[PDB]
């Protein structure tokens, strides 16, 4: 048995780990998704070839995140209850005749390691953020960089050939460049790396052609092996689809490369004025657009703005984002540049307009714009606000610019390297097959 333990609830942690698990099953391993009782009760299971098992974060009936909006407080409770119930699960599983061969875990759950190790179970950390950000956190954890991290430290990393781009103040990861803003997330980001060297394996959802210096450093410093992009094999053109979702039918009616997909992710919240600038920007661009506005956010949307969006947009609460990104009508993606989103754009060859909020997004956005060349980043005004004119300018810059073809050329180029990495003999595929063999 292979246990897979993502950060619970966090869809940006769970899909990639599930896809890695399908490849393990292809090689003969048996994967089990481990998740909270709440999420189990309130979500269909993944299905074959996965078993499911449960632990508790304390809130088996309510959402604990909702209950404990203070993040330090939630993490503390997840740790107390998760660690206890994971220990219980490792024993109950052995007693049922399914002893865990390895626990693959998100090291945003640092406690998972100690519990597995004390139960005698091999451990494999699964990093779901890019090498470039991972390694900076790593440098802090290893006491080679002090907090706060500065553009000067970043420039040393670039000068040493470790980072492939020079990060300015808006590009350094804010959790360690401005730790005061987010104390719990700083500590969580850094503590990923505490004890990592005791792991049997360390894995990262990226591919080495995308971040070659950063992946090489992560490997020689932390034994990190690239196993991504961890996406369904169909999108990767890997031989060894079409849904009925209504928004796909709308998209079927649009001309080729005409549509802007717009999504700011599952976590971040936008206030009314910010939604107003984003949505007016979209309407003002004159492009068709599929704008994802979550159920828990849509009450911030005025009737007027909503009516303006009807002329050539469609607003939905959720879309099948991979399917949309693979669709012929889709011309670019205005994205917060979460890592999962960015990798999905890359595998589909879709150029990006980046509008980062935090975590790894500012750094990712800088790579998009400078090293990868597959898009542009929105420039906030002097006081930190995104204006509708900037949203509109960037959409039009990517879709009608003199550099329209540069963004497309790079996105296509990187699409092909991403597919190669995950096909048989590719750099990521090889690390997957090695891991598979190790535990079979
Ligand atoms: O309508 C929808 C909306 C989303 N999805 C899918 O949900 C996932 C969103 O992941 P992404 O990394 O872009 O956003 P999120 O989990 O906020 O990322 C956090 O977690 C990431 C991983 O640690 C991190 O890089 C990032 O900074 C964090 F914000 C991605 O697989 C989408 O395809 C969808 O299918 N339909
Ligand atoms: C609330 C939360 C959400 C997740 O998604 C976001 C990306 C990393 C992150 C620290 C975490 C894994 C963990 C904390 C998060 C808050 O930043």
């Amino acid at each position: 048995q292979v246990l897979l333990l993502p950060f619970p609830a966090a869809q940006g942690h769970t899909n990639p780990m599930l896809q890695f698990g399908r490849r393990l099953a292809y090689h003969g391993l048996r994967p089990t998704l481990v998740t909270t009782r709440y999420v189990l009760s309130t979500t269909p299971p993944p299905g074959d070839p996965f078993r499911v098992a449960a632990i508790s974060d304390g809130f088996d009936d309510a959402s604990g995140m909702a209950a404990l909006p203070d993040p330090g407080e939630y993490l503390r409770t997840l740790e107390a209850h998760g660690a206890r119930t994971l220990a219980e699960l490792l024993l109950s599983e052995a007693r049922a005749g399914r002893p865990a061969r390895v626990l693959v875990y998100d090291p945003h759950l640092p406690w998972a390691r100690r519990v597995a190790r004390a139960a005698g179970v091999a451990t494999a950390a699964f990093l779901s953020q890019p090498c470039a950000v991972d390694l900076i956190y790593g440098e802090v954890c290893a006491r080679r960089l002090a907090l706060p991290v500065t553009p000067t430290d970043a420039r040393g990393l670039y000068a040493r050939g470790v980072l492939g781009v020079e990060l300015g103040p808006d590009d350094v990861p804010p959790f360690v460049a401005a730790p005061e803003l987010t104390p719990a997330f700083c500590e969580q980001s850094i503590e990923q790396f505490a004890g990592l060297e005791d792991d049997d394996d360390v894995l990262v959802n990226s591919f080495s052609d995308l971040e070659p210096k950063e992946a090489a450093y992560m490997e020689s410093t932390w034994r990190a092996k690239t196993i991504g992009p961890s996406l369904p094999s169909f999108y990767l053109d890997d031989g060894r689809f079409r849904s009925t979702v209504p928004c796909m039918e709308w998209l079927d009616k649009q001309p080729p490369r005409s549509v802007v997909l717009v999504s700011y992710g599952t976590v971040s919240t936008f206030d009314v004025a910010k939604l107003e600038e984003l949505g007016n920007g979209l309407c003002n661009s004159g492009k068709p657009f599929l704008w994802v506005v979550r159920s828990n956010e849509e009450h911030k949307l005025s009737v007027q703005l909503r009516k303006k969006c009807e002329k050539r947009g469609l607003i939905v609460p959720f879309c099948p984002q991979l399917e949309v990104l693979a669709h012929k009508a889709t011309g670019c993606f205005l994205s917060h540049c979460g890592w999962n989103s960015t990798l999905e754009a890359i595998v589909n060859g879709v150029p990006l307009v980046a509008m980062p909020h935090w975590a790894d997004q500012p750094t990712i956005s800088k790579y998009v714009e400078s090293l990868w060349g597959m898009g542009v980043r929105v420039q906030l005004d002097k006081s930190g606000i995104l204006q509708r004119e900037e949203v509109e300018r960037c959409i039009r810059e990517v879709m009608d610019g003199d550099r329209k073809e540069d963004y497309r050329r790079n996105a296509t180029r990187l699409m092909k390297k991403a597919k190669e990495s995950m096909q048989e003999g590719g750099s990521s595929d090889k690390n997957i097959a090695e891991f598979a063999a190790k535990y079979s």
